[PDB]
């Protein structure tokens, strides 16, 4: 029923679970943006997302989630769903729009490509994994349709990245929250999990390697893998 | 790739398809916000979403989509995915944040409840509608699992609307783009299509009725049903 005594919100707190091969593809998203912007933050390793206290933070009972102070430090705000955590970090910590967009025109495309991930590849990948791994009985017709739908999303991303000068999904010049949201579900290791040959989408594979070379992305993958493997297995990690 | 001769962008153009009992749950979303804000706009009824000119607007080949003039009037911009059309209209036309949020505090919850719809109920309902109506063969076990997942989303909305003073999903005081996004998939007629008893979620049902009493919502449902049923079956509508 009650918040753990080590959960205090003195600045942004990102909620994660213990790092495994399969626990980090959504939690890494806000962490990449925190690392890009140099946002001061704490990490809280949630032992059980089923815990009643955790549903007060995220009623969908998943990581990532954020608690942070309001602009005047007085109130506590929350963000949950990985796409919403990116929108919150950009609103509170990216006023100049380096990752969130500098104007109505840039935001139009950032929101198109971010929403395509949020509504299409993200939930399709989620449902593919659910039916492939977790659903008690195997529904092969359903699983094959979902696999097919993943390839359709990779075809859209490949089309975009073949447009002249289009180095990133939303903007020609630099990565945005649309790129950060898409990357974990559009990289070779994830394509292989889906039983797909990522070399079939060469411009998308090139883009995924370019994103993977960014120091903030390397730092985010290194940290998210290690959460709950240190001295403290669960709770507020020592800063 | 050549656009039809009647596709000119003198103001916001909302792309829809001919109205049916199932063609309007996503296109009505931006239309509600256009009606709320009194945004001047045109309606373009797309005969074939597979037409090359249309996939240059939305690479996912679905409605709704938008073309509009950039703020300086020197370029055209686009929006696609219903959640992105809401974000675009709020950005370009809701300068007071009446529907998009006035500060980081309000937007944290608007973005949580909008993203919950975009990532969870919207794609779960979409895969329900796909397998129920469009898939060449009937997959009842998948339809059954998706129906159960819809109830989990109704349970989260019901929980939120049982919190003291919480009259709308995101904000206590007024509806936002989170409420507009959610309404078409959380109202009695849609629940009945899904084979659910909407009375099992009483605060969610009362919220859906409150939303349905809004003159802008009544106008959007009346208009979206009639697109393509008048003098022009397809193309840029008159008046
Ligand atoms: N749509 C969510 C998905 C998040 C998600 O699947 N997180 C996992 C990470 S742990 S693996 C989780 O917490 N799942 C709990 C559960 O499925 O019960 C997002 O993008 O944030
Ligand atoms: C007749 O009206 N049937 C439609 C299906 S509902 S017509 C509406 C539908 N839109 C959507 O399903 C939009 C989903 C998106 N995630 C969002 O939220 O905007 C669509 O355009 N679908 C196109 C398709 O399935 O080929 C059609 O396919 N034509």
């Amino acid at each position: 029923s009650e918040r753990p005594s080590d959960l205090v919100v003195n600045r942004l707190v990102l909620f994660v679970v213990k790092g495994t091969a399969t626990s980090t593809h959504n939690t890494v998203k806000p962490l990449i943006l925190l690392e890009e912007l140099g946002v001061p933050h704490d990490i809280y390793v949630v032992e059980k997302v089923s815990a009643p206290w955790f549903s007060e933070i995220n009623p969908h009972k998943m990581v990532p989630a954020i608690l942070d102070r309001s602009p005047d430090g007085r109130d506590t705000l929350r963000a949950w769903e990985s796409t919403s955590t990116l929108m919150y970090i950009a609103d509170a910590y990216d006023k100049d729009g380096t990752f969130g967009g500098r104007n109505v025109q840039e935001r139009s495309e950032i929101n198109n490509w971010l929403t395509l991930h949020t509504a299409a590849l993200g939930p399709t990948a989620g449902y593919w994994l659910y039916f492939y791994k977790l659903h008690p009985e195997k529904l092969p017709k359903t699983i094959e349709k979902l696999r097919s739908n993943i390839t359709v999303q990779y075809d859209i991303l490949e089309r975009r990245l073949n447009e002249p000068g289009q180095q990133y999904l939303a903007l020609k010049d630099r990565p945005t929250i649309a790129d950060i949201a898409t990357l974990p579900f559009a990289m070779k290791s994830t394509a292989e999990l889906f039983g797909l040959e990522f070399e079939k989408w060469p411009k998308l594979q090139e883009w995924s390697v370019r994103m993977g070379e960014r120091e903030a992305v390397k730092r985010a993958w290194q940290r998210v893998a290690g959460f709950g493997h240190g001295e403290k297995e669960y709770g507020m990690l020592e800063a």
